[PDB]
């Protein structure tokens, strides 16, 4: 997260991290005791999932191995359309005041809504700096018509743009798959942006969760 501040302690109990061993790979969100939602571009053969602490690296965090994951069938490794994936935990997450299921949306929040995006990704770019504490920034949803002016053919329908005018506040490497929450529901998963991160007036681009709830539910049903 570029130009953020630590998230409020205990306010992100549905945030997880996907690790390669104990190295950050991506963010994610806990959907239920057996499933994490993240970005398809974060696909690996196996993952370690961190839950239950705002401190990445916390010796007391819950850690669960995950062997199985399923990208949206429409995902492209070229364009990153449909950048979402479900990761199946090998054992059930232990829920508590610090480990909670995210609230998936019924509806799509409109342009101009204020939202919060979180993650443990780099706070600097191109030279990286990885934080210990979960970082947050508030960003506003940008309409497709406005966002197309910037990204043109790179933007496809189920991508949602968000940012703050003239601001570096944004997502960056290591934040993918983490949550963009607006008015109490999960509206986005971090997907992509420009490089170096934090260029003013280059929106962050998110998978628009309100377009994928049938696939999310159907896939979880199918796999257990
Ligand atoms: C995987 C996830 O952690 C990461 C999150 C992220 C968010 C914002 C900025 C950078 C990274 N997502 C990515 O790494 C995605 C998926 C692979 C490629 N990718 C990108 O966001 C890359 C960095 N974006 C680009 O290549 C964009 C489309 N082009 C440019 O940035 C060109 C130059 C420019 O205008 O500055």
């Amino acid at each position: 997260i570029i130009d953020g501040a630590p998230c409020a302690r205990g306010s992100h109990p549905w945030q997880v991290a996907l690790l390669s061993g104990n190295q950050l790979h991506c963010g994610g969100v806990l959907v239920n005791e057996r499933w994490v939602l993240t970005a398809a571009h974060c696909k690996m053969n196996e993952y370690t999932v961190h839950l239950g602490s705002d401190t990445l690296g916390d010796r007391r965090a819950q850690r669960i191995k995950a062997s199985k994951s399923f990208r949206h069938p429409g995902y492209s490794t070229q364009t990153h359309v449909n950048d979402l994936m479900l990761v199946k935990l090998n054992s059930q997450a232990r829920l508590s005041s610090m480990v909670k299921k995210v609230r998936l949306p019924s509806r799509c929040e409109p342009p101009g809504t204020t939202c919060t995006v979180s993650g443990w990704g780099t706070t600097t770019s191109p030279d990286v700096t990885f934080p210990s504490d979960l970082m947050c920034v508030d960003v506003k949803l940008i309409s497709p018509q406005d966002c197309t002016k910037v990204y043109k053919d790179l933007l496809e329908n189920s991508m949602l743009c968000a940012g703050i005018p003239d601001s570096k506040k944004n997502a960056c490497n290591g934040d993918s798959g983490g949550p963009l929450v607006c008015r109490g529901t999960l509206q986005g998963l971090v997907s992509w942006g420009t490089f170096p991160c934090g260029q003013p007036n280059d929106p962050g681009v998110y998978t628009q969760v309100c377009k994928f709830t049938k696939w999310i539910n159907d896939t979880m049903k199918k796999h257990r």
